[PDB]
């Protein structure tokens, strides 16, 4: 459903080049997050049907309150705001990482992904 196909949009992208500051600008600007832009915001790379599986028991255990934590880590990266106004031009930071990520499942899909776990403040 759309919630699904809306996280896709904001936290998938299957295989990205380098996974630089350019890279985190312009994938940015293309899922439309720029306007105003995302203070933070995370990526997750692979094959959606790991992602997916976090839902299921197959790749994922309950966590907190109502989400799903996965078990196998996940290749990422993080795009963090440079900067101080939150409209356009967004320059980002970019931290490519490698850990297991937490998502929350509707219907068993994952629809929200918990960003806090990539914000080191």
């Amino acid at each position: 459903n759309s919630r699904y196909t809306h996280f896709l949009t904001q936290h998938y992208d299957a295989k990205p080049q380098g996974r630089d500051d350019r890279y985190c600008e312009s994938i940015m600007r293309r899922r439309g997050l720029t306007s105003p832009c995302k203070d933070i915001n995370t990526f997750i790379h692979g094959n959606k049907r790991s992602i997916k599986a976090i839902c299921e028991n197959k790749n994922g255990n309950p966590h907190r309150e109502n989400l799903r934590i996965s078990k196998s880590s996940f290749q990422v990266t993080t795009c963090k705001l440079h900067g101080g106004s939150p409209w356009p031009p967004c320059q980002y930071r970019a931290t490519a990482g490698f850990r297991n990520v937490v998502v929350a499942c509707e219907n068993g899909l994952p629809v929200h992904l918990d960003g806090s776990i990539f914000r080191r403040p």
